[PDB]
């Protein structure tokens, strides 16, 4: 008994459109803005009941999320029970050994109230109601920045600005997800604030609601390619073949989304696209030693230091089960134009191109923050491997700028170190709290 | 005669695509800006020759223009024998009774170096190809200002913002254009640098280019709205038709289309839709003094005030062809949203929406310059009407920033006046030249 219709889109189904507008705001006059929170956005948010069903899928689906100075502007001192949400991603930036610096300015504190996320299947629907909204509240709010995003062009589709096929594995919510082979299943109360065995005490109007993590990162895409052509194990046959697989060996699956785990030497496009099959590993292996082999996949790779699966213990037969309260629900969306001939060929980046990067959790430690701090930044994650220093994660791990030491790569002698440049570059973003579609038109407008 | 492989398309035939963008730079590295005009550039410009066949048209139409300083920005210093262009729009702003406080910044110096046209079904493919051009050019290249344009939706296609039908009339160049019924005929000349008939002279690499005039201009559409049915005549008809009387009287056509000058007091979509009739007019009838009588069309409609036809003699049957030096060609296209709920409701403005007003000529002076300040602006044009003040044209005159006084238009007293707020609001814009593409890759890259 998850309450989907008072749950919003995003955070359980995603938003299931082609293009998405995230829509930073401040609130300039609490009750003006109210009275169109409630009256005007509050009857057209989407719940997970309507984006479940492509019959009750909106022209332009709509979720809403507001910083916690956005609660204060709006009256609401309740203590969520989120000490990060409270303070903000700018404070919290120094954990992930980033400075504000290098992020966009409107990030670079608290003065985003909130964050609207459009999602349509054209940008012209999108910004129409843009246009409408802001008619609406008229000067009870100021834009503050947006960013664009949207699905990969053809057979890129669902896939990251890297190449790789993306959104294939997510936590089951016990009760509300079919499981497959492999997914992860646990606690409502992991992703929904006072769900079941959310250990925090929520105020009773928070429940059904979710912490949105955003992030703007950017993706050096041409720099990541030039990267893997340069250190391309040797070996055979074709170097951009061997540049495919140390890609793959960095993320943890091929770019058809093959994991390397159940196909490590090469691609597997078939199993890539199979549901029922690429998630369906544990990194076990009869029989290898699990602290020692890196030869299915290294112990470094950016899935596998985001979920670790049996390298936190839990069956070694699928489906692991281990950390689950460390799972994040992740609709990210690519930003900015393809890659274009000049970059390409240059092997530079002009055009500002990445991850819209969006991330759902009931606590904030636990989650986004947990994963990029406790586990990618941390070289010495997992545990109880050797050799004992894993390295930096490869695709998102941070180190103050410096180029990222990373272990295991090589697949014919996981001692050999490479040091990688950042590939991702973040430029910030803010923690938000997604109200159930209740408070919407009701606590937070009262 | 007319080379049209090598005129730019949107000079004669228009873009032909659901969008455009206007994309306004500067040149930062002249030697470098010109290897990428000459390689990248030249070999994409639309001609009008590629424009005009259903098969050949591109996937991205591009037309490329330059300022006076732009030009110098080249070193191109050859005299193109147009004071306005060499003066830019910005110092012509005087002329037009309007405040450059209103103006987009960018517009209010001559720091543009000229402007890209980008025409496209879809602003992805638009966005696309600007990352193209800006990765190409790198930082030769910097964009100062853009303006996104489209066809507006539905039923409303080729109509501009407040609803009419656009597109209906432009001269017809001799030689070039089979005259419509009605329409004005012209020496190339008029419209094309160094073409048929025009007497100044040209550098030689000019021959075949236009002068392109740029104006933003926002329109009022809900106080437009408002404003019709505040003022509408009494009468026994319904109030929204004789709203859209007052309107038509003040365009000169109603919005189907159809010109109130053969069709005084009801719409008739049939006409508004029938290029062979619904041009096919002078202004003048039987019995009718041509002096006085506004019963079939006001002397202040706007279409009556930018081509006068009889009112500056010639036939008084049709095609009527005064005032052949003073003709512009119309590639002008809407901008911003819809109307929205919001804004019709409160009968006020407050999403920027209008007209992306583009006029081709080969003299300023005689073009667009001459219908602004000389006939739209000046209450005593026409001549030789009774009463002698015509009033302004009320959907673009200007008083700096005034009511504007406007007679005839309504059909029981000629001589009753309307004080009527700006409709319009310029932000600007600016006087670029339009190159034969011959030119683009040859002296403009030398
Ligand atoms: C631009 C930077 C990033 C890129 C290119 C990237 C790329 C990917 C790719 C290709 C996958 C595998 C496809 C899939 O399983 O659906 C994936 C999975 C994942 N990523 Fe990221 N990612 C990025 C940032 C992040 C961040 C910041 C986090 C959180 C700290 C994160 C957490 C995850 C998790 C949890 C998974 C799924 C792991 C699993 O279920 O086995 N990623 N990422
Ligand atoms: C946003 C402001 C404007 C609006 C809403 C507007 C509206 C219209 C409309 C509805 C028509 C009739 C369509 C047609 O005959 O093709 C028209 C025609 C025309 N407009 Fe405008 N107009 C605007 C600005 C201008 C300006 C600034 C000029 C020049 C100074 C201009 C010159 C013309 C001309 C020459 C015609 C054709 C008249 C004829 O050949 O009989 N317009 N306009
Ligand atoms: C997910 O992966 C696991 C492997 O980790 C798959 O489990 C295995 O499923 C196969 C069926 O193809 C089982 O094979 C069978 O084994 C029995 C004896 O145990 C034998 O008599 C049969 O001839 C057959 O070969 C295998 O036992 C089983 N292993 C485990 C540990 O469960 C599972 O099928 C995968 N799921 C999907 C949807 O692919
Ligand atoms: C354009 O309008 C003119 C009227 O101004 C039409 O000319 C008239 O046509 C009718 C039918 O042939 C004749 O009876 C009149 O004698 C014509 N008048 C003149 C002065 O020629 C003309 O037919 C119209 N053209 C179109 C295509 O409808
Ligand atoms: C980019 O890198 C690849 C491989 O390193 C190479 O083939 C190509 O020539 C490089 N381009 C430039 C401009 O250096
Ligand atoms: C593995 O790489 C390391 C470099 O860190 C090196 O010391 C060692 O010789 C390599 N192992 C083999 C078998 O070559
Ligand atoms: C808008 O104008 C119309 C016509 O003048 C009027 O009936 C209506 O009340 C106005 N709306 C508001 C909100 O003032
Ligand atoms: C209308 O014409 C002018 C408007 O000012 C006025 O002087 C005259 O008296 C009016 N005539 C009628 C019949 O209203
Ligand atoms: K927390
Ligand atoms: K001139």
């Amino acid at each position: 008994s998850l309450n989907t219709d008072d749950i919003q889109g995003d955070i359980l189904v995603g938003m299931h459109k082609q293009k998405q507008l995230f829509y930073f705001f401040a609130i300039n006059d609490p009750a003006t803005f109210k009275t169109h929170l409630a009256s005007d956005i509050a009857p057209v948010v989407a719940s997970v009941t309507q984006l479940s069903n492509v019959a009750t899928q909106p022209l332009v689906a709509l979720n809403i999320a507001f910083s916690n100075t956005g609660l204060l502007a709006l009256g609401v001192t309740d203590n969520l029970g989120d000490s990060l949400f409270a303070n903000g991603q700018a404070k919290d930036a120094t954990s992930f050994k980033e400075s504000t610096s290098s992020w966009v300015p409107q990030f670079a504190g608290t003065g985003i109230h909130g964050v609207i996320i459009l999602a349509s299947d054209t940008t012209d629907l999108i910004d129409q109601q843009v246009a409408s909204i802001e008619s609406t509240f008229g000067s009870s709010i100021s834009k503050l920045y947006s960013l664009s995003a949207s699905i990969r062009p053809g057979n890129e589709a669902g896939h990251e600005m890297f190449g790789f096929l993306d959104g294939i594995a997510q936590p089951a919510i016990n009760g509300f997800n079919t499981p497959l082979p492999g997914q992860n299943i646990v606690d409502a109360g992991v992703i929904i604030t006072g769900a079941t065995n959310d250990p925090i005490t929520r105020p009773s109007w928070a429940v059904g609601g979710s912490f949105l993590a955003f992030r703007q990162l950017e993706q050096l895409v041409p720099e990541f390619n030039k990267y893997l052509l340069d250190n391309a194990p040797a070996g055979s046959g074709s170097l951009q073949a061997r540049a495919d697989l140390l890609g793959a060996r960095m993320v943890g699956r091929w770019k058809s989304g093959a994991p390397i785990d159940l196909t490590p030497t090469a691609d597997d496009p078939a199993l890539g696209a199979d549901a029922q099959r690429n998630n369906n590993f544990t990194y076990s292996h009869a029989g290898f030693d699990l602290g020692s082999d890196q030869s299915h996949c290294p112990f470094s790779a950016h899935i596998r230091k985001t979920r670790p699966r049996a390298d936190l213990g839990g069956s070694l037969t699928p489906p692991n089960l281990s950390a689950g309260a460390n799972s994040i629900m992740r609709s990210g969306i690519p930003y900015g134009p393809e890659v274009t001939s000049a970059e390409s060929a240059s092997n530079t980046t002009t055009q500002e191109r990445g991850l819209a990067f969006v991330a759902y959790q009931a606590q904030l430690s636990q989650g986004f923050h947990f994963l990029q701090q406790t586990w990618a930044d941390n070289a010495n994650f997992p545990p109880g491997k050797t050799p004992a220093t894993v390295g930096l994660d490869p695709i998102i791990g941070q180190n103050n700028g410096q180029p990222r030491v990373v272990n295991g790569l090589l697949p014919s002698n996981s001692s050999a170190s490479l040091s990688i440049p950042q590939f991702v570059v973040s430029h910030g973003g803010e923690y938000f709290f997604s109200p159930p579609i209740s408070a919407i038109g009701g606590r937070l407008s009262a």
